[PDB]
């Protein structure tokens, strides 16, 4: 090995224009579009947690633990986002935000209740977006981006098995409890978790 | 520039959350074959457990009195336990079932009139490590084949490693144990173990 | 008293073979194998109650405070072979840990609820033990063991008591509180208890 | 069903005998063996080479300080690469062989671009040279079934690569838009002060 040799077929391919990205490596752009495909989605969800929250955040609702719960996971996903605006830029991929289109605004539903209605939505919206981050891996693994997949897997896909798991216990115990007295006292019980 | 509609795009994933009380909620692109091996591994990990504490029985015995390898395997019998434990919960996460299967009989003497009860031991504790692994690189195979990302990642990340370390660790004691010999080296190096 | 005249029948049995417990005194085959059989009830029940904690730990079953519960039970079970293994090797008898069998899995139960069944079959196993207990106590009296039954009524029989009134409340609560609101307040309850 | 003490009947006798031979050693074949000998090769070559750049700027001439700070830093950090891929060998119980480390340049200085310009897009490039080398490494685990040598590279090494490739193209851009002279030196005393 002489790194002074192997080297200068690096040093030459050293971007001039001052656009480039200048640690840009083994990146394609179907991984970089991939990456900002994702950033979208997460900033979709995001943004439906937040009007979620503003629902449950009426004084006619009054589900102030369901509300704090929209609100923080709200934060939560727009930081989801972010780490994948950082990451973009660590592999020297440009940034692109999408438009968000207009979310729901009302979650009552009578024979559910809108408590249980809104946990089985944000449930099917957690596994919707598990579904498109196995997306944007199976994106990493057709491209041979192994430094992709390893942050794919190591930051988004556990945490979202855990997060699917976290809603799918809040449905059972809404659905056992039931409407009324038994989802007030749940919400309580979120309010203070 | 529109690529993505929530509402439009969770109808499909909300029409498939479950209606039955037994079924899982949270299940997700896990299938059966997955499940089986995760459950044969929670066993293989159980086994494991129980054949440490029948060899930390056996030197706890008031004659053998190797206190440092009765210890380090009471302390590797729980450990395999929490292997286990991680194993169910994880199960659990991803929606299958945990299901317990019988664990066989151990042995529950140790001893060896050429090797020396120690040395026995701690080679017969490195090849259940490295059976161990085996194993868990079968499970690994299964969740690769089966194409489920998360799984081979959790395998990897939670237990690969740290059997890797673990089969050098008792390597080290086999090396150690067959350097002093038997009789005063044995104890020193057992005592070794104990303050370790 | 001559301690010099009375050792030397004493001194001249002190095993020499390396396989032979210099500790064993008094401490008959019947009360070595019943210590032994006594080993298995316990790991068996610690089997059982990890069993039943994977079941609660469902997320389709959501009841987190039985799911702890029959976690930390599981682990206390074990610590109760434990003991057991070690006592018999301060007396200087041989542990022979048996084969466990495999444990129901699932614990639903249409009629009395999850819940409630799950408590009713821990009582059961409960006081299967201290039926257990007290015989190996027996084994002990018969054979004229006096620290061995010391020992089970020190160590265990107390204790017993103690576990078997605990979930018999744990019981007469659950039948109070009935299906649905009431048994995920009563599972919140001992979540925090 | 699961016996251990079957099973394990094939691992047992399988325990080496001779001194000379690892214990641990398990789905360890030798071109992985010997990708490790070399990668270790590599990052201490990177190491030598970082600790040459020290070296001039360094100089009293030069007098570049947070240059030689960092050049300096970095060298030790690579011997720290090398040294953990060196210990990871052993975890797998295959044989560390230290292979030769050749003379390095040791003047940095550059007529157009400048020394710390030019000293930082050598080093971007050497990062990105290791880099390559990381996921060669990476590709000889994968074509020979390691998983666990393959999941070693990506955790310790892989991400870690890209952080520095990020931080150092940092200082390239920087170094470019202050330009030679005052610019230069107060980049410098930035990177004196990171
Ligand atoms: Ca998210
Ligand atoms: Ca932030
Ligand atoms: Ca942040
Ligand atoms: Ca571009
Ligand atoms: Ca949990
Ligand atoms: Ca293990
Ligand atoms: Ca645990
Ligand atoms: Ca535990
Ligand atoms: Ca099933
Ligand atoms: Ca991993
Ligand atoms: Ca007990
Ligand atoms: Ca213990
Ligand atoms: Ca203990
Ligand atoms: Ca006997
Ligand atoms: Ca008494
Ligand atoms: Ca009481
Ligand atoms: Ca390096
Ligand atoms: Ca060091
Ligand atoms: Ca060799
Ligand atoms: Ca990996
Ligand atoms: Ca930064």
């Amino acid at each position: 090995f002489e790194p002074f040799e192997e080297v200068k077929k690096e040093l030459d391919l050293v971007p001039t224009v001052p656009q480039a990205s200048l640690a840009r490596q083994k990146y394609v752009d179907e991984s970089e579009s991939a990456v900002n495909e994702q950033i979208n989605v997460e900033y979709n969800v995001s943004y439906v947690y937040h009007a979620m929250f503003a629902y449950f955040d009426r004084d006619n609702v009054a589900l102030r633990g369901l509300a704090k719960f929209f609100k923080e996971s709200s934060e939560e996903e727009r930081e989801h986002a972010e780490k994948l605006m950082e990451y973009q830029n660590k592999r020297g991929g440009k940034v692109k935000l999408q438009s968000i289109v207009m979310p729901l605004s009302d979650f009552d539903h009578a024979d559910k209740g809108d408590a249980l209605h809104a946990m089985e939505l944000a449930l099917s919206l957690e596994k919707l977006t598990n579904e498109k981050l196995l997306n944007l891996h199976s994106v990493a693994t057709k491209n041979g981006d192994v430094q992709l997949a390893d942050f794919v897997e190591t930051e988004y896909l556990g945490a979202q098995v855990e997060a699917i798991k976290r809603i799918s216990e809040y449905v059972a115990q809404l659905r056992r409890v039931g409407k009324g007295h038994g989802v007030w006292h749940f919400d309580q019980m979120l309010l203070h978790e």
